[PDB]
């Protein structure tokens, strides 16, 4: 019933300025009830870990870094999950240009493929960050809106979905914000579940293409020779030219690109040069990181000779 009356809710975030701010723009902007927003948020729970984790040569950097990814037992799994959802990959392949080894790759890397999804419930995380985090407050508040809409379009209860310490959700760990930008039906069901490994394949397509994608293209090619000079990166660029000047040749023709960005992998027993492509960025564009984008290419590549003997 109505409860107008009823204008204080209890919890964690029981006397936040952030928190009733964050009532009336639902209410106003979304029709959401005061009071049964109240309610969810009185259930709600300040989370200490989720605002610590926020918080935040050659010695072989990147061998530890992919040996947390590429084993055995990953690349075996991944091939399992190739083979159970190959008509979907494909469809994501004809539909979006993004290979099977990419979609394989990033959802290995974020949840080997559904294993490791998050035991945080997303709301928590959320609010915690919207109501008891300055930094980011602006951002999560954003992702708090969008993950509250989609609890209502998607139907679900809002305090049965659990993720990441961010908020990331399913297979592909997507953000509330990718899964109002990017997310898609792929199943065909009219729903667009992140918990459905379908349209996680779907969506984790989308989101690429969205982000530039080039379909065919070269993702990084391997350079002969070091470049101790100049700044790497995945931010990095550089013309081919100020590359080959700096010492470098590929070990495969670059076709028609004219820059690159500077790689640069700590192997042990030294360092490892790559011209980074269009198509490397794009990985980043889920994950900035160098390391992780090289993992998650690796990690697909890897599963797609697994699968061939
Ligand atoms: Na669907």
């Amino acid at each position: 019933e109505p409860q107008h009356n009823v204008m204080q809710m209890g919890g964690d975030f029981a006397n936040n300025p952030n928190a009733q701010q964050f009532i009336d723009k639902m209410v106003n902007k979304h029709g959401f009830d005061r009071q049964q927003l109240q309610e969810i948020l009185s259930q709600a729970k300040r989370l200490d870990s989720v605002l610590r984790l926020m918080d935040n040569g050659p010695n072989g950097a990147w061998l530890r870094y992919r040996k947390k990814f590429i084993t055995p037992d990953n690349v075996q799994n991944g091939v399992v999950f190739w083979n159970q959802y190959e008509d979907a990959l494909n469809r994501a392949w004809q539909v979006y240009g993004v290979p099977p080894e990419i979609i394989v790759g990033i959802i290995g890397v974020e949840t080997r493929w559904g294993r490791v999804m998050g035991k945080t419930r997303i709301l928590d995380a959320l609010a915690t960050l919207s109501f008891n985090y300055p930094r980011r407050a602006e951002y999560f508040s954003g992702e708090l809106e969008t993950f509250l809409l989609m609890a209502r379009d998607e139907q679900d209860d809002p305090l049965n979905l659990k993720g990441s310490f961010a908020g990331a959700m399913g297979y592909g760990q997507f953000m509330p914000s990718s899964y109002k930008q990017y997310a898609v039906d792929f199943s065909g069901d009219g729903h667009i579940n992140l918990w459905d490994p379908v349209d996680a394949i779907g969506s984790v397509a989308n989101y690429f293409k969205a982000h530039g994608w080039v379909k065919g293209d070269q993702v990084a090619v391997m350079a002969n020779g070091q470049a101790p000079g100049l700044p790497n990166g995945f931010k990095t660029k550089y013309s081919i030219s100020q590359l080959a000047a700096a010492g470098l040749t590929p070990q495969q023709p670059l076709g028609n690109h004219q820059q690159a960005s500077l790689l640069r992998l700590d192997v042990g027993t030294g360092y490892q040069y790559w011209y980074g492509l269009p198509n490397f960025y794009t990985i980043t564009r889920y994950n900035h990181s160098t390391h992780y984008a090289m993992a998650v290419w690796q990690l697909g590549q890897a599963v797609a000779l697994a699968r061939v003997q």
